[PDB]
RNA sequence: AUCCGGUAACGAAACUACCGGAGACGGGUUAGGAGGUGACGACCUCUAAAACCUAGAACUUAGAGUGCAAAUACGAGUGUAAAAGCACUCUAAGAGCAUUAAA
């Protein structure tokens, strides 16, 4: 299915009486999902402890939905299991309440306390899909860091072995080739002879317990090797940001949190009026009944339906009363060849000072189902994505580039710092935050260094929600979507005009050769018509305004266009290495002085032509 | 304090140096422009804002328009009688989120 989103500021979507409430619902939420987050990782951690290297009769353990949801139920002070009946599958699972509310009673040192976190508003419903993002956090760790850890244990392993650092990189690499393609990979799974890549994705539980055990090597066992080269990894993730993250309503959900019972029947006589149809609701929980209930006869088709939940949104928020409803009403974009039609998801995303709205197509809106001649007068140009500057373009005789200083500035990189410091060092919890809790990284996967960082930050947990509930936090996060688009959007302007217009030189550019110069005095008049080259290591927004091409990235760096081979080497024979200074091996060279961007977006360039 | 461009010492740098332009989130609070002598200044008026305070808005780029701010001479050496910037309407091209995280 087509699905798409619109992000707009929340002002004005909600009432002026119902605002308080919403507002109060996610500070709620914050709190229950980062404190049980602390909660689940520290309980993991001490199953590591319970058996390794692991046992041959057991399967290794996986965290299911109803774990978050019983440290929840813990967090807020539950008393008893929320299990539902009893049978043989439930034997183990009801035990493992028991053993999570003891660890919540060994991470803190004080007796615990329910009124500290429980909250008046029955707000359970909304941290159902806050629990989901989180289940697929793991995943998307395990898998795409995995490689990382490898390299990492083997490059330590070296260096602590008195082997240059220079070559326990190129050591590594043979290593892992032939393990992906002793004890840090597992026996072969798949019988069918495929890479190791398919096993990693067959399951990221069988790897987590490997991370985990490099990662406490890496904090002890390598006292020896530097710091820089010993970055702590986070093999389980968790929501450490103070900031209050977003939620998601639905139908279901905002039943939940606004309506009442007394205020109910108001949306009974007005809906009864106007539609003429009275709801067969007689309590709050009741508006959940499935559709055969609610009116006695069941629709005629899956959109039909669809039409009911607009409604509601309707009575609760201003849905058709409001600024933002000029782009949701049916707003079809002038450059669609299909001529798609949108219309509102009744889904809902918000902050408090943002929310993104759930547009779906209008052909699939309701219950939905289960789930080359070019080149001759074209321009070419290329590019080579480095890591100081984010891209590089270059024709052969000038060169532009977008460094990371041109965003910071642009996403006003110095304000964001300054801002943050002078208004939490009003409280004087800056030294706190710096000088104590530096001293506790939080990375640590030792059982005795996770938790003496979590019970400090407990103890100062009232006041530092408070100092980082202020709005200008989250105003400044805002704020980067709505400069990111500026800072691009500007670059791709200027490289319309940097190269609209023939070159007006032809002989600075020694290196460059006849080739070069035809090329290079072509007139554009079109985004359309112009080519830029890419390569395999922003491209999203890129490809929507000029067309691009893939290059191999082989060898890009060393060949020279004028040279019998390869040439290219760090700048030696002075005293001072600089950083990114480069020079010639052989004085049988076009240019003597080179540098990064140009020595290797060049030779892109002339691959493409 | 930083970004961009040029200049040499064979498309050279976080210092080898110099020169010409941008910019410091929103609101209240300071110095610059224009005008009762569009001569300077004597006296006032419209806009605007670095340091400080503060629970506080906004889909993005190229261009086209409208709409703003009012109070030297004649004569019998002599008396006196449009800029910075901002707001709105348009055209063309775009328009999917929440987070974990790093060479
Ligand atoms: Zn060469």
């Amino acid at each position: 299915s087509n699905i798409r989103i619109v992000k707009r500021k929340a002002k004005g979507f909600f009432k002026c009486e119902d605002l308080v409430t919403i507002k109060d619902a996610v500070k709620a939420a914050h709190r229950i999902m980062s404190d049980a987050s602390i909660l689940v990782r520290s309980y993991y951690l001490r199953w590591f402890q319970s058996s390794y290297p692991l046992d041959s009769d057991d399967k290794e353990l996986e965290l299911e939905h109803f774990h978050i949801s019983m440290a929840c139920s813990i967090v807020q002070g539950i008393t008893r299991p929320p299990v539902r009946g009893v049978g043989p599958e439930q034997s183990v699972k009801i035990d493992v309440f028991n053993d999570m509310l003891d660890e919540y009673k060994r991470l803190y040192e004080r007796a615990p306390n329910d009124k500290e976190n429980e909250t008046d508003l029955s707000l359970s419903h909304v941290l159902a899909y806050s629990i989901d993002n989180l289940l697929t956090a793991y995943k998307n760790n395990i898998e795409a860091h995995f490689s990382k850890y490898v390299k990492r244990f083997i490059r330590c392993d070296m260096l602590a072995k008195g082997f240059n650092k220079s070559e326990a990189n190129r050591v590594a690499a043979i290593y892992t080739n032939a393990y992906i393609y002793s004890s840090l990979f597992p026996s072969k799974i798949n019988k069918g002879g495929f890479p190791r890549v398919y096993d990693l994705k067959a399951n990221p539980w069988v790897y987590l317990p490997k991370m985990v055990m490099i990662n406490q090597a890496l904090e002890t066992d390598f006292s020896s090797v530097e710091h820089k080269e010993r970055r702590l990894l986070n093999p389980l993730p968790f929501y450490s940001s103070f900031v209050p993250m977003h939620i998601r309503i639905d139908t279901s959900g905002l039943s939940q949190l606004l309506m009442t019972k007394d205020r109910l029947d108001d949306f009974k006589r007005s809906y009864l009026a106007e539609f003429g149809v009275s709801l067969n609701i007689k309590n709050k929980g009741d508006m959940l009944a499935s559709f055969e209930k609610i009116f006695g006869r069941k629709a005629t088709s899956n959109r039909e339906a669809g039409l009911y939940a607009t409604e509601m949104w309707s009575f609760l928020t201003n849905l058709k009363t409001c600024r933002q409803w000029k782009e949701l009403d049916g707003v079809v974009r002038k450059n669609d060849p299909k001529g798609t039609q949108w219309m509102f998801d009744n889904a809902v995303v918000t902050d408090g000072v943002s929310i993104s709205f759930q547009v779906i197509d209008n052909s699939m809106f309701g219950r939905k189902a289960f789930s080359r001649e070019e080149l001759k007068t074209s321009k070419l140009l290329g590019c080579d994505p480095g890591k100081r500057d984010i891209l590089a373009i270059t024709d052969g005789i000038k060169t532009i580039c977008y460094t990371k200083g041109q965003r910071d500035m642009d996403t006003h990189k110095t304000i964001r710092l300054r801002t943050s410091l002078k208004r939490r060092r009003g409280c004087g919890l800056e030294e706190y935050e710096t000088q104590v809790m530096n001293r506790f990284q939080k990375r640590s996967c030792h059982p005795e260094m996770f938790r003496r960082y979590a019970c400090s930050r407990k103890r100062m947990e009232h006041m530092l929600l408070e100092c980082y509930s202020h709005p200008v936090f989250r105003e400044f996060k805002f704020l980067v979507y709505n400069k990111t688009k500026s800072s691009e959007h500007r670059f791709m302007h200027r490289v319309l005009e940097t190269f609209k217009r023939p070159q007006t030189n032809l002989s600075k550019a020694r290196c460059a050769s006849g080739v070069m110069r035809m090329n290079a005095l072509k007139e554009v008049q079109r985004h359309g018509d112009i080519i830029i080259g890419w390569g395999n290591w922003i491209r999203r927004r890129f490809e929507s305004l000029f067309k691009t091409t893939t290059v191999p990235e082989h060898y890009t760096s060393q060949e020279c266009p004028s040279c019998k081979g390869r040439c290219l080497r760090k700048a030696t024979g002075n005293p001072i290495m600089r950083h990114h200074l480069l020079r010639c091996t052989n004085d049988s060279c076009c240019s003597r002085w080179w540098n990064r961007n140009v020595a290797g977006a060049f030779n892109i360039l002339t691959r493409l032509l």
